[PDB]
């Protein structure tokens, strides 16, 4: 019924840091997004649990890649934004 | 071209406080699970007048908002671009 989803286009501005939850493997990275040249540069911390998408990132995607990310958004209340990745399309890969 | 669009379906769980307009959306995807709260900023006055004079608290709405997250910790900003009333409060 209710949901909060977000589409993000920008450059991967960090490395792919692997983690393991207290239970499960997941990945974390950051996306730098600047819609207007005269405007604010936005940063988003992405979380990836889907293993087929984790393998595609750590293997083929490099830092500085232009990506289109769709993520489910959650706001944990002092609020913290959570962006669990659901799909990604590589527009241009990093150097 | 970079962007960060947010799509929310939830219940307006606050009053419309004027400063531009500001309110909160209660988005609970699961009956058992957590409720997500999003502070919505509205600068579009044609949509400001629609919110105050037609929408009541607790109404189910679908909102498209642009997201901006500044790093200092981060600060999330959601500027409503368009809204559709699903069921009024």
């Amino acid at each position: 019924m209710d949901f909060s989803k977000m589409s993000i286009v920008g450059r991967i501005g960090s490395e792919f840091t692997e983690h393991t939850s207290a239970n499960n493997r997941y990945l974390k990275y950051s996306i730098a997004s600047q819609p207007r040249r005269d405007g604010q540069t936005n940063w988003y911390n992405i979380t990836v649990f889907n293993e087929p998408q984790i393998n595609f990132l750590t293997e083929y995607v490099r830092k500085g890649a232009l990506v289109y990310v769709e993520a489910d958004a959650a706001n944990y209340v002092g609020t913290t934004l959570s962006l669990v990745q659901k799909d990604i399309n590589l527009l241009k890969n990093g150097k």
